[PDB]
């Protein structure tokens, strides 16, 4: 009983990954890149018309269990690609010329827990030595200024950095996939909520990427494009001064591997509903975010 305009549980999204692949075999393939702490397959969709030597854009959602609009977004992106391929010139050119690796839910165990026990859960569901407190913050678990600022060393805290960089099965699987595909992957996009921001490196220190002007200009134009649809206002800039310093983030790590276009999206809203954004806003949030994602995709494609 899947719908793009409601929040779907993991059983439903998993079945949707299978069915959307089966329904669109010329555009979609599915693999598992690893398993979670609890042993769930971490699915990944490769969305694109087959072709030789294609560059790729990588996008994940659901790092943080309670940010349900993020998981809804990766499904909407796939929805748009299959619906509009052949009809909308830009999306058709994108899928012909590049592949999108779309990882609909990274932290599946945390996501299941938000549906079964605790809506506001954030972290993974792995155990920690020496305590009964559960979970690591996956966006503090990457090898990027690991565990130095804006991350906690206490396993009982919501930004706990873990026992070591890539200690979590899930972040190890994502980092391994990106390392193994680094020559093809030209951009990295990671979808969170909330607060209406487009962020780029760096978050782990107050320092700026070599191509800061190019990123700043791109984030500025992407926010402008997003606002065209409903007037929704986003801010943008380097993470440490745009939202807060935070070490161990996947976007900073990906950028440090050489992926020059690396962005975090924090979708709606600005706190009225916060993480419990109602289903009635799924459509408007996804459609306007599609504009920014297609803007960024067009830029990447035009500047290879
Ligand atoms: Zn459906
Ligand atoms: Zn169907
Ligand atoms: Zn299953
Ligand atoms: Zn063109
Ligand atoms: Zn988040
Ligand atoms: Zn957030
Ligand atoms: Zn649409």
């Amino acid at each position: 009983g899947h719908s793009y305009e409601k929040y779907n549980n993991w059983e439903t999204i998993e079945a949707w990954t299978k069915q959307v692949t089966s329904e669109n075999p010329d555009l979609i393939s599915r693999t598992a890149i690893g398993t979670t702490f609890l042993g769930n397959n971490i699915y990944l969709l490769k969305v694109g018309k087959p072709g030789p030597n294609k560059p790729a854009i990588f996008m994940d959602c659901g790092f943080h269990a309670r940010e349900w609009i993020s998981h809804a977004f990766c499904q909407w992106f796939v929805r748009e690609a299959v619906l509009t391929y052949g009809y909308e010139s830009h999306m058709t050119e994108f899928l012909n010329k590049l592949d999108f690796y779309v990882l609909p839910v990274l932290n599946i165990d945390g996501y299941i827990y938000t549906w079964t026990k605790n809506r506001m859960w954030r972290k993974t569901r792995s155990t920690n030595a020496g305590t009964t407190c559960i979970g690591t913050d996956p966006n503090r678990n990457f090898d990027a200024g690991w565990c130095t600022t804006g991350a906690s060393t206490d396993p009982c805290d919501e930004t706990y950095c873990g026992s070591a960089a890539e200690s979590e099965k899930e972040t190890k699987a994502l980092a391994d996939f990106i390392r193994n595909n680094l020559s093809s992957i030209k951009a990295y996009l990671t979808i969170h909520s909330y607060s209406q921001m487009i962020l780029y490196p760096y978050s782990y220190d107050y320092k700026l990427p070599e191509n800061n002007a190019e990123l700043n200009n791109l984030a500025k134009a992407a926010v402008k494009e997003l606002a065209t649809l409903y007037g929704t206002k986003y801010t943008y800039g380097p993470g440490a001064t745009t939202i807060y310093p935070a070490a161990g983030g996947s976007d900073d790590w990906a950028y440090d591997q050489g992926i020059k276009y690396s962005f975090t999206f924090e979708l709606r809203d600005k706190g009225r509903y916060g993480f419990i954004l109602p289903e009635s806003q799924i459509q408007a949030t996804c459609e306007e975010t599609m504009l920014a994602i297609k803007y960024v995709t067009n830029y990447v494609l035009g500047h290879l």
